[PDB]
């Protein structure tokens, strides 16, 4: 995936690409990097999700770390954001999460973390890859081999989230929430957090089980078809579903309607920015203008970064941003953890709901309305130079083009984005407007320029 790592960690099938030797070498390379950066005895936090191959890979990874002189805190099974939270909490020099997130049961992987818990920086990850391939490890002398201890972080993590919201307000309202944790790591946290916040809680698939009996742990609309019906059948105020490692949270309103991630992101940013009375919202060039509206509303600045994992988190961190998020939501609360944390998002949404005196559907529908369309066209060759041409033309034709990440034709009412995938031979086309008509027009405008660029 870039020789070793992908956008945020590496994954593959357990015992094929992701073997114990693989996990052990990753631990030895990471530990060696930590020592060469100037640490005599690094402290590394290690956690994992509910996958069946997790224990075996965790032992291999930890064995590697101890062998190169690093002390280890094994936090056991916990949501990825909890492991990131714990890395910062224990003042560790780094962290590692054994997980393949939303993938089928046979998959697993590893995510490395900075001392503050955020995804490992690319420059440091480059060194880890290099040490991994060369097997250039600084093995400890016998009397410098690291030690490992276990820490249970479930209660501390839940308490850290609760301290961030108005629990009395929530208990007063007593929202009725249904939650599906997809047999994942969130099974150990979200149901308990919701009850402690003061909610009436019903759960679906909340028994931790790496076999993922309910379904592959990916909360897309297709997979939640039954869950949505259950939300409506129970007459709950709303429903929430998480992916396997629980970094994501997907919301369903009282009518069983699947809510788009950017809407709950807007809902949370609105409350957060109002609280600070301004600040800085960080998101990508592909996120809805709805977020610009929320930011303006509170006099907050907006930063639009390229699309991709860790980019928003890194920008939030480097610019002391207030709140961050992306196209599909994935809200990042800087004061909590510099990483997407669906449990924190749910807590904040529960608080907003409890204070609104409205129905979940109303909170969503009351937000500025926008319409968007998407398309993907197969393109080979210098797929990227093709997008550059679309930009030139657009500009030549009098169009305002933003080339932060691809070709984004900017209108007053909306926009059109022509961006080339960084992995697959595709050059997707996204559009948004305040009406289906304009969205369609803008979309076609993009397709038009694309084709003439391909001829
Ligand atoms: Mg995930």
């Amino acid at each position: 995936m870039g020789k070793l790592f992908g956008t945020f960690g590496v994954r593959g099938i357990a015992n094929e690409k992701i073997t114990p030797e693989f996990a052990m070498k990753i631990g030895m390379a990471f530990g060696t990097l930590l020592k060469r950066e100037g640490r005599k005895k690094p402290l590394v936090v290690v956690g994992r999700d509910t996958r069946v191959s997790g224990e075996m890979l965790k032992e291999a990874l930890i064995s590697g770390l101890l062998s190169v002189g690093c002390d280890v805190i094994d936090v056991g099974i916990a949501p990825t954001p909890a492991v990131q939270w714990a890395t910062k909490h224990f003042n560790a020099d780094g962290g590692a999460v054994i997980t393949a997130s939303h993938n089928p049961p046979e998959y697993n992987g590893i995510k490395l973390l900075e001392p503050n818990g955020m995804g490992l920086k690319k420059e440091r990850e480059a060194i880890v890859e290099e040490l991994f391939f060369k097997e250039d490890f600084d093995r400890a002398k016998w009397y410098e081999i690291g030690e490992v201890r276990r820490e249970d972080i479930i209660k501390p993590y839940i308490e850290a989230i609760k301290s961030k919201v108005d629990v009395e307000a929530i208990k007063k309202r007593k929202p009725f929430v249904v939650v599906d944790t997809s047999n994942g790591a969130g099974s150990l946290t979200l149901p308990y957090l919701l009850r402690e916040l003061g909610c009436k809680v019903i759960t679906v698939n909340a028994q931790p089980d790496g076999y993922f009996p309910a379904r592959n742990p990916e909360p897309n609309e297709e997979n939640l078809k039954e869950f949505m019906e259950i939300v409506k059948a129970l007459g709950a105020d709303f429903g929430v579903a998480q992916d396997g490692d629980a970094d994501r949270a997907v919301f369903i309103d009282e009518n069983g309607r699947f809510i788009q991630g950017d809407k709950t992101f807007a809902l949370v940013a609105d409350a957060v920015l109002k609280e600070k009375g301004g600040g800085l919202l960080v998101t990508t060039v592909a996120t809805s203008n709805l977020l610009d509206d929320i930011a303006k509303k509170h006099g907050a600045k907006v930063m639009r970064t390229k699309v991709g994992d860790l980019i928003v988190a890194r920008a939030l961190y480097e610019n002391n941003g207030t709140i961050g998020g992306e196209e599909n939501g994935g809200v990042i609360f800087p004061e909590h953890v510099l990483g997407r944390d669906g449990a924190m998002t749910v807590a904040k949404v529960v608080e907003i709901f409890a204070k609104s005196g409205k129905k979940f559907s109303e909170l969503i529908d009351e937000l500025p309305k926008y319409y968007q369309i998407k398309t993907k066209r197969h393109v080979e060759g210098d797929r990227h130079a093709i997008v550059n041409k679309v930009a030139e033309m657009a500009r030549e034709r009098g169009y305002t083009v933003d080339t932060t990440d691809g070709a984004k034709i900017i209108f007053e009412d909306g926009w059109v984005l022509v961006r080339a995938s960084g992995t697959e031979p595709i050059i997707r086309i996204f559009s948004e407007a305040k009406s289906k008509e304009k969205a369609q027009e803008y979309l076609n405008l993009g397709i038009e320029l694309l084709e003439k660029a391909l001829s």
